[PDB]
């Protein structure tokens, strides 16, 4: 019938057909020549002239050459359960959040700091350093298939970069927010008016508007933005605590944020808090809070977490004006 290197040379240069296809109309961005994308794609249909086995209706040579790319947002399980984090929106609240964690975890606390922006959840697996699948957070377990959209985004590659000091893990779920920058939510209203379409009333329901798009094309023109917060499943990866986690995605060449900090007790936590309150609109996108957690990912472990909630972070948010 098929030989083993037969589908394994079809699969490679489907995929890799299949990808250029997505670049060039999708992203309307492709990154090689028309020139080398008419190679492959007449060896493409070569191979299926050589084997007529393989030529199907979702192959990229046939029935989907003009456009096959659509979202449904089908339902997608997430690899971890990815919860909602408890809120706290006074100092008073926070301290129970303070002292219950030192009764369990003890002194060797360590909270890390980071802003809270104010967007749309996205969860992402990059499996073997490709990205396989982007997802909304839904009910915590599954969630609406957004991939194609999340394949667009700027700030989201879709492959991992190698390196020695943090090697590529196996299979890695990162989650993170997606959002828009003050300026871009403007312009994209601006530009939304201009069509007749109608213009968002703030950058969350703008983004989040964006990234659920039925048709990828549409989210790929607006300018979306990521920042990777949060692991979830991992494999191979064993990182010792949250802030060191964010050193391999940096070397992954993951979106991070510059305004994390490590506060070594409650004291420290105060501090980012209160500074963060009269300085947070300095900020290009929208951050309504400071998300407080443990960072030792052995001790998180131990405290464990709630049906719908982590006990080892909370997220205090500033009052509404
Ligand atoms: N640069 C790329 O990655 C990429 C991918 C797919 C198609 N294309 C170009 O799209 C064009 C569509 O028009 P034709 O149907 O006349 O080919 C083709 O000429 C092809 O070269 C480019």
């Amino acid at each position: 019938q098929t030989a083993p290197e037969v589908l394994r040379q079809w699969q490679a240069l489907a995929e890799e057909v299949r990808e250029h296809q997505f670049r060039y109309y999708v992203r309307d961005a492709p990154i090689i020549s028309d020139a080398e994308f008419d190679e492959l794609l007449r060896r493409l249909e070569a191979l299926e002239e050589q084997h007529p086995e393989l030529r199907t209706p979702d192959s990229p040579t046939q029935l989907v050459g003009g456009a096959g790319f659509a979202t449904d947002f089908e339902p997608v399980d997430h690899l971890e359960r990815m919860l909602s984090l408890d809120n706290a929106f006074t100092a008073d609240e926070l301290a129970a959040w303070a002292g219950r964690i030192h009764a369990e975890v003890g002194d060797a606390a360590h909270y890390l700091c980071e802003l809270a922006i104010d967007g749309v959840a996205l969860s992402l697996v990059y499996r073997e350093g490709r990205l396989t699948r982007a997802s909304t957070r839904g009910d915590g377990r599954t969630g609406e298939d957004v991939t194609l959209n999340a394949r667009t985004i700027a700030d989201v590659p879709e492959r991992l970069t190698p390196g020695d000091d943090y090697p590529v893990p196996e299979v890695l779920e990162v989650r993170g927010e997606v959002f828009f920058r003050l300026d871009d939510f403007q312009a994209l209203n601006a530009s939304l008016v201009e069509e007749g379409k109608a213009p968002f009333a703030n950058p969350r329901n703008s983004a989040a508007g964006s990234l659920r798009q039925k048709d990828p094309a549409v989210t790929a023109r607006r300018r979306l933005r990521m920042i990777c917060h949060g692991l979830g499943h991992v494999e191979g990866f064993r990182p010792a605590t949250l802030h060191q986690a964010y050193l391999a995605l940096r070397a992954w060449g993951l979106p991070v944020s510059e305004h994390t900090t490590l506060a070594t007790d409650l004291a420290g936590v105060r501090e980012r808090i209160d500074y963060w309150g009269e300085h947070r609109h300095e900020v290009d996108h929208e951050i309504d809070g400071v998300v407080v957690k443990v960072d030792e990912v052995a001790l998180q472990r131990r405290l464990g977490s709630t049906s719908r909630a982590p006990r080892w972070a909370i997220a205090y948010k500033y009052p509404p004006e």
